């Protein structure tokens, strides 16, 4: 029966930041790199792996210069750094806010084993999640981030991880749109294996029906919604090989036969893609000559600061040179969630 | 796993089939009305339910002059009619396609009741379907008809009722394109009742939801499928008034939050709605501000025949004026579906 | 909600049915074997496959001394069957009848191919299902039967033909009780391939779960009901060998953690088990030190007609030494299903 | 696929570990009461919410003569009492277990209000809910309490909440398993309304399926498990009035239609009942002439310290006179549990 989840102000006001996420140009960083995350890539450059340094690494992206602006809708941070300051004692929020960006926060607490299962997981975070979300709000958060790992293999994904992964996608996305937080649905299929392309669409159509369908089940408002998934690929250890064309037809495929038209945009994760690879990808993607009725951007983390944490190496003589490196992927992935990347 | 059911030439037929019949400014005639339906049709004009009758008023609305052409991109027919022919001796599956229509044939046997359920059904016409309709491709055929009913109440449409109606309609479809029929899923969902708009865009949603969960279940070909469902609308005797805006923008937004884009079109019911009315509120749909990324036509019956069959009477003398009611219906329709109605 | 599906009388009619059948030492003959199942059995002893020599087969089984009476509390026939008459005159029907058994009738129509599995199916025999129960109520049945065939294989039963056979079983679950006839669930899991009896167990739990949530959805009196699943076994292509009492506690580890202790009774199938090994296996589980709340019996087909066929070879001449053999494992296994058979 | 979650080994110490807390003549003392639970009972007796007064109320029911020994098969605690101990700095999970008792601990953190629902619930306590059994597991802890809220109510309990609280009963238990935990699935039904009976026996019915069905998606040993199910009975509001023996049949039918054999035991909440209430309920069910293949035993706590608690007052002098209460109801439902119960 009709028993309101959501007053139309606040779907407005989930709708409305939505949109501002995903504006026309505009995608997302994410920083949101956990603890042991964070801690391999400060390690791969010879950096200990400090609170100042993390504090360091963080505001040398969230403060490049202006020609960003346009390219970044929104940005996702961990725990941590949504509490943490730049330089000029200006909260990590503002500094964000300020350049016209939407601030995001991490809120799953990792994956955990699913018993039964081949290597299978579900991811938790749902206590207390309420209260979480509603101080995250208070502090200049208006989205959040939850990701789910499914894996392509033998007897993978499982029915129980599809249905529980699929449910508690839900379960986050209910409790963030009751405090105006506006959830990002991240139903992440691993590209391992050896799988080719048509497997990967396959496994992605029925984990984005499944997902939508729990979605419908728990009454949440898609237009206060964003969908970070996979691209549709063939897995790292395929031997046949594909054109950034045929991956581009294969994902939008994919999306146009599982993602309502009412969710409001398509923030892909670049899942062990080269800086360029994911850039390009994007934008055959935008392309694809199929009708998109949902803005396909990104939310790339490494496919954004590969390229900045090689340049930085953790001196801070290096502050520009490594900024001059994001600027460039952001400014390459704004023009390919737009179609016109031209590498 | 990846076992398909279509072959690329199968999804190709299917999918090109299902684009003609909703292309720009087209719509379906539904002539499809069964023994019990068209005998009080012929009643309201005190007309003999003859074969030679059904045969004549059939005739009568299949050989209309070529003003319907551009509007009629598929016409559904029964067993009966399909196997009958014009004046001529011409088969009228040959007359309809002459025309460029497509010619569509219903394979479902009628409601059933649910056991358990407060006078909820589901429908039959499953057994033997598959041969039935590698027949009715060879006789002409090349989309089918199935229609589940709905019904909005106190605890309806139940779970069990939802359930197993969208199963249903997937086994359905999943047997049509096995046999390079485009099957047109039709879950109307009755406007009987005193229930509201949000109430019907509400369960319009819920079963939506449903009926694609399903079809994905069933691994159907969404391209090379149509969704004939009722518009969202008020119950026949709710004391609310609405405008043809607010219907029109309910149900797209019923059907953006749970029809892929994949999906080829849709056909609209008018279930119960006057000529008129059916015309304005599919010219409002079409007209709404959101965007639709499928096709939003016409698959009337009594909205393109009531005027017709009126001006027939029985007398063949009245064959003209009859026609002419009816052209000018589907003159007055295709241009709805396309935003465009005059009055 | 709370809507009757059966009243009072109706489940008192439906469990004293089903619990006659099964009533203790009792058992199923299975003689419902169809057109192109019976078709090879006559041909197998070189006999012409003609409506007199079924009638008269039939009749061979039907009409075994007395000494049959304790052992056979109900037998199923197929269409053609339940029509038919002993030399006397005497309809079928009432044979059995006055011998204390209970009359059944097959009302599938035969498995289907399931689009998009790998060889997997699902049946059919839903349409006009109910006139159909109505009527061979009136003509002296009171149970009827289903078979729903899974296998064991890759990726098989997948989620779809246990989800889709499933649904169809308790549909047919359904109509049978609305006609006061005790349906006897049949979701049998072939015995073919080199599976070993842990994956067996494994996929009749799974099985056997998601059938019984189908029977809750639809509503069906579980007292008015009987389950026919195969028992559980190595593939015939097994390596690995194992004894009557580990394939017995396997059956019944299976059926307690799935099988509700209200479902009336169990009939085991012999799935291609011989005369004995079908014997000794029911004898085993009914010797399981293990608590059983339900009757654990026999619905036998050729474990019961084997040598009887044989020793007929379709010489009338040859009707006692037939009968004899029949009369043999039916006391055979009225004692199986009472746990003391004497091999 | 066959992938164990659990190794013979560890069913053992599970199934040993269920059958050892409803072993014949014993039950559950449910002194797990949370922080605002307990604190209302302190409260209806002028009593400090102190750690002291609660430390001292629970000393004094865990150490009860030993007459409540074979009466008390198992006792549930809350996370502070699972750490405190008895006057001789004897750690409570000792007390109880010296006595015989299993020591349980409940791990849920309350329920959560479900979006979109009429005042339904969910509950939450899966993160962390690992190691933190692992802990309990290390201090004594055998068997795990997690409660799930259900209502009855013109449109509830919903799809929605039936579904959710199933899966997270089963991910909780799939959880306990794991660490050797033995979970005991609670899906309570309030018994808030004006419904009757056969409403709530109707929901239960419902409800039940819908949790084993989920328990067997999660591959969870039923063996292992136990089920603190509320006893069918009639609204607190109820006009209609019923006899022990009519909520002794209806909760027994719920139970058998329901809950599979293998399910090793039953321990029944009180849910506001009076003692005696409680404990003759329990009698009627133990008497109920249907087969029942698992214990029927009690898990109550007011049931079982409703007397207690007054007998105390928070007076210390009052120690004997509230532990001969306890003792009084630990006796009276020992017999009720054997159906030999006799006011
Ligand atoms: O004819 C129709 C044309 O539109 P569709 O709904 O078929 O598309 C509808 O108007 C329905 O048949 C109508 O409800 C007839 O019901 P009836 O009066 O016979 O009891
Ligand atoms: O007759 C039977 C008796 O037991 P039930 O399984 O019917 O109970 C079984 O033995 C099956 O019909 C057998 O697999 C026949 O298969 P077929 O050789 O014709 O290809």
């Amino acid at each position: 029966h009709s028993h309101p989840a959501l007053t139309p102000e606040q779907k407005k006001e989930l709708s409305d930041i939505a949109h501002r996420i995903v504006a026309p140009g505009k995608g997302i960083l994410a920083a949101d790199e956990s603890t042991g995350s964070i801690a391999k890539r400060l390690q791969s450059i010879g950096t200990e792996n400090t609170e100042e340094n993390r504090r360091f690494y963080r505001q040398l992206l969230l403060t490049a210069d202006d020609r960003v602006n346009p390219c970044i809708g929104g940005v996702i941070l961990f725990h941590e750094t949504l509490y943490q300051k730049a330089d000029d004692g200006r909260p990590f929020p503002q500094v964000i806010k300020s350049k016209g960006g939407v601030v995001g926060i991490k809120v799953d607490k990792g994956v955990v084993p699913l018993a039964g299962t081949n290597g299978e997981t579900t991811t938790q975070g749902l206590d207390g999640l309420s209260e979480r979300c509603a101080q995250y709000k208070k502090d200049g958060a208006d989205f959040a981030a939850w990701r789910c790992v499914l894996k392509i293999g033998e007897h993978t994904p499982s029915a129980l991880a599809i249905m529980e992964n699929a449910n508690v996608l839900a379960r986050y996305a209910s409790i963030c749109q009751q405090n105006g937080i506006v959830p990002i649905v991240e139903p992440e299929i691993l590209p391992d294996g050896d799988h080719d392309l048509k497997r990967c669409q396959y496994v992605t159509e029925k984990v984005l029906a499944a997902v939508y369908k729990a979605l419908s089940d728990h009454h949440i408002y898609l237009e206060g919604t964003l969908l970070k998934p996979n691209m549709v690929t063939p897995g790292h250890a395929c031997t046949q090989k594909y054109s950034h064309e045929e991956i581009a037809m294969a994902t939008v495929t994919a999306l146009r036969r599982t993602v309502p038209p009412a969710v409001t945009g398509v923030t892909f994760l670049s899942g062990g893609q080269s800086e360029e690879e994911a850039s390009i990808n994007l934008n055959a993607i935008n392309k694809c000559p199929l009708l998109k009725p949902w803005a396909l951007t990104f939310s790339y983390g490494r496919a954004l600061q590969a390229s900045a944490l090689k340049a930085w190496g953790g001196k801070k003589e290096n502050l520009k040179a490594a900024q001059e490196e994001y600027v460039k992927r952001a400014l390459a992935n704004s023009l390919a969630c737009q179609g016109k990347y031209t590498p």
